[PDB]
């Protein structure tokens, strides 16, 4: 089997992209954030207190006639932007672009922090890191990639994320008509339950790159890129006015400015980042300072591969025996 299915920023800005998943019987359709960085399938409901629900669409999982109610099991979750959610599990019938899976662990949340509730247009999150991160207790779920694997043609997901435009998450197959040249693929580590690998290095601008090992994650759910301090900072130089702002929280910039694109590279290969998509417009409205795209990584730990990255790819999600990554032009 196969899957496909339109992804939507859902901003101007690209601050996260949404799909359209069906849940239960009848279908319940739901916008959900497709997150390589963590592993669980989590929605708002009927069961989300009342005052913590701002205009998201909900699962009733009381009027589904495939739900059913996982005895004891609850998760809970936190998000390296400070948000979280908790709640309870039913297993139902989940589908994504016409692949289904029976069975799917639906967590329903009954919290969900400010962050989620001001956000209308996120109804939930589907994880698609490995199921090792997965929160539910006592036991462990499987992510709806983990689940499909098996019944798909190829043990594969692909995300095409638009800048400013709609893109596609495939599952089960690689669509070779999406992308340019070649894909090159590159060791991935599943110690830390992430999609973890090595980049070669970067350029910024029309400047020579520089050979230098990068280890990080590829993560859709986050929107920027983070990268050693070392890196931004040579990065920034390049912008005329840009600095590091304590109050704002991380690197702003003269909205007037045109940025440097960024080059990282994947084995011998390169991904050239536009210049454009590294501008996250005014810090607060009608501000001449504009919040920059790519960000120092000392504060959150680990170096992140997020949205500003991978939407100047089309990437390769391996769930092979031996996992890995891929990533060519497009
Ligand atoms: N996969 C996710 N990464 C998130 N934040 N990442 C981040 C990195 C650095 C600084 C701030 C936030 C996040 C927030 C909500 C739901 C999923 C995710």
């Amino acid at each position: 089997s196969t899957g496909s299915a339109t992804t939507t920023p859902i901003d101007s800005l690209d601050d996260a992209y949404i799909t359209p998943v069906q849940i239960g019987t009848p279908a319940q359709t739901l916008n959900l954030d497709f997150d390589t960085g963590s592993s669980d399938l989590w929605v708002f409901s009927s069961e989300t207190t009342a005052s913590e629900v701002d205009g998201q669409t909900i699962y009733t999982p009381s009027k589904s006639t495939t739900a059913k109610l996982l005895s004891g099991a609850t998760w809970s979750i936190s998000y390296g932007d400070g948000s979280s959610s908790s709640g309870d599990v039913y297993t139902d019938t989940v589908s994504v672009g016409g692949l289904t899976v029976t069975g799917q662990a639906v967590e329903s949340a009954k919290k969900v922090s400010s962050s989620f509730t001001e956000d209308s247009t996120i109804d939930g999150l589907l994880g698609l890191a490995f199921s090792t991160l997965n929160t539910v207790s006592p036991t462990q779920q499987k992510t709806f990639f983990d689940n499909a694997k098996a019944s798909l043609d190829s043990p594969v997901f692909t995300a095409d994320l638009g800048y400013h435009a709609p893109g596609t998450y495939n599952f089960g197959f690689i669509d070779t008509t999406a992308y340019t040249g070649s894909i090159t693929y590159t060791a991935v580590s599943t110690k830390q339950g992430f999609w973890e690998w090595t980049s070669t290095g970067y350029a910024v601008g029309s400047g020579t790159f520089k050979s230098t090992s990068i280890d990080g994650i590829a993560d859709t759910g986050t929107t920027l890129l983070y990268l050693p301090a070392t890196v931004v900072s040579a990065y920034w130089a390049q912008v005329s006015g840009a600095k590091s702002s304590s109050s704002v929280g991380g690197y702003v910039f003269p909205c007037s400015a045109t940025l440097p694109s960024f080059t990282f590279g994947v084995g011998s290969a390169r991904i050239v980042i536009p210049g454009d998509y590294i501008d996250f417009g005014p810090i607060s409205t009608g501000s001449s300072s504009c919040f920059g795209g790519i960000q120092s990584s000392a504060g959150i730990g680990i170096n992140i591969f997020g949205d500003v990255a991978l939407k100047a790819a089309f990437v390769v999600f391996n769930g092979a025996t031996t996992p890995t990554l891929g990533f060519a032009s497009k």
